[PDB]
């Protein structure tokens, strides 16, 4: 979780303005998702680390 938060970092820095990156990471949320939890939710707030706010979603 961890690491692709990392990556995903590499890749919203990368990323300009909303091509490819949103769905990207949307999925990417979904998918992490879909491996369930509490803690679940702190790798969740990991990905809040990288955020933005229930602004961005």
């Amino acid at each position: 979780m961890v690491a692709e938060l990392e990556e995903i970092i590499q890749y919203k820095k990368l990323p300009q303005g909303s091509e490819r990156r949103a769905m990207i990471r949307k999925t990417w949320n979904k998918r992490l998702l879909g491996c369930q939890n509490v803690d679940v939710w702190q790798r969740v707030l990991k990905v809040r680390s990288l955020v933005i706010k229930p602004k961005q979603d």
